[PDB]
C-alpha cells in the first residue's frame, strides 16, 4: 500500500467532483460538512481549528501522510469506524495517487 507521484491535473477533476461538495483546500476556507482540508498533510486526524469531529476520528490518532490517507480513501468507514464521512471511497490506486499528488499541493 504505497504512494507514487502521479497526475495533479487529474486529481484535481476526481477532488472536485468527488470532494469539493463537502471539503474546501485553501488556507482560511470554510468547513462545510466535512472539514478544511488546509496544512492536512503532517497534521494528524481530527485536529483542524473549530470543527467538530465524531470521537471515532479523533481517537483513530493516525498521521495524514501519503500512504494513510491513500487507505483512508479506500474505503473510510473500514478505516475509521463510526465515521460520519458519507463516502464509499475510491478503490482504484491510480485515481487515489492521481488525489493525493493534486492535493498536497492544493493544501500547502
Ligand atoms: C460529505 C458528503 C463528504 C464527502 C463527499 C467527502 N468528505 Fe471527507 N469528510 C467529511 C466529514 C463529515 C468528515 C469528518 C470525519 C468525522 O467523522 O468526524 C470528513 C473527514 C475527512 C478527512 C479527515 C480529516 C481530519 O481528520 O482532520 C479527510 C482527510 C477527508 N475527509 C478527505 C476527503 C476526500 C479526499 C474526499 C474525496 C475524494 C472526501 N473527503 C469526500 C465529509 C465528506
Amino acid at each position: 500500500a504505497e504512494f507514487k507521484a502521479g497526475s495533479a491535473k487529474k486529481g484535481a477533476t476526481l477532488f472536485k467532483t468527488r470532494c469539493l461538495q463537502c471539503h474546501t483546500v485553501e488556507k482560511g476556507g470554510p468547513h462545510k460538512v466535512g472539514p478544511n482540508l488546509h496544512g492536512i498533510f503532517g497534521r494528524h486526524s481530527g485536529q483542524a481549528e473549530g470543527y467538530s469531529y465524531t470521537d471515532a476520528n479523533i481517537k483513530k490518532n493516525v498521521l495524514w501522510d501519503e500512504n494513510n490517507m491513500s487507505e483512508y480513501l479506500t474505503n473510510p468507514k473500514k478505516y475509521i469506524p463510526g465515521t460520519k464521512m458519507a463516502f464509499g471511497g475510491l478503490k482504484k490506486e491510480k485515481d487515489r495517487n492521481d488525489l493525493i499528488t493534486y492535493l498536497k499541493k492544493a493544501t500547502e
